[PDB]
């Protein structure tokens, strides 16, 4: 759910997940997908495309389980669906660290309905 | 501040810091020190008397800034008590991570107990 992934934002960026990624660019966010505006926000594209392959749980209310073992995360499900995205959670969650080298705060709040389309997944 | 440390802690150990060490044998927790219980324990024991070295700045609310870049605690503090005061922090959240192997539930409490008086620090 939307409290596991929060949760290994912040462990792996070490930024407040909300504040940082809660609307950033044009895919990280509740506005749908748009056309990337950089790394952090292709992050968000590749994990809302990798959210709609998910068949039989919720991104949004579904909650499962997942360690952090020596700052890694790990995830524990027994439920494909929620091992599966527990995964999705966990890409995107290193995919924002791995780009923090580039995140831009002019982007924080982005005016989606300035976004052009993006290409299906 | 109180703040950097709950966030090192959690970044650390992967573990809510104030359900986990905030009332954990006899020195995690806000009852001063007392005989540590065990390893977790004596991390806590430690980190007391490192602030009962610093001199100046409040442990309790003063801010420090620090960066988690590939997921490690750098301290760049260019004032000497707040940067004491990082290196406090960042080694009590390694040190509680360190010893999760041996972390016993059974040290939780509601009302601190019994603790023999902790030697000097």
């Amino acid at each position: 759910s939307l409290f596991e992934l929060g949760k290994m934002i912040l462990q792996e960026t070490g930024k407040n997940p909300a504040k940082s990624y809660g609307a950033y660019g044009c895919n990280c966010g509740v506005l749908g997908r748009g056309q990337p505006k950089d790394a952090t926000d292709r992050c968000c594209y590749v994990h809302k495309c990798c959210y709609k392959k998910l068949t039989g749980c919720d991104p949004k209310k579904d909650r499962y389980s997942y360690s952090w073992k020596d700052k890694t995360i790990v995830c524990g499900e027994n439920n494909p669906c929620l091992k599966e995205l527990c995964e999705c959670d966990k890409a995107v969650a290193i995919c924002l660290r791995e780009n923090l080298g580039t995140y831009n705060k002019k982007y924080r709040y982005h005016l989606k309905p300035f976004c052009k389309k993006a290409d299906p997944c």
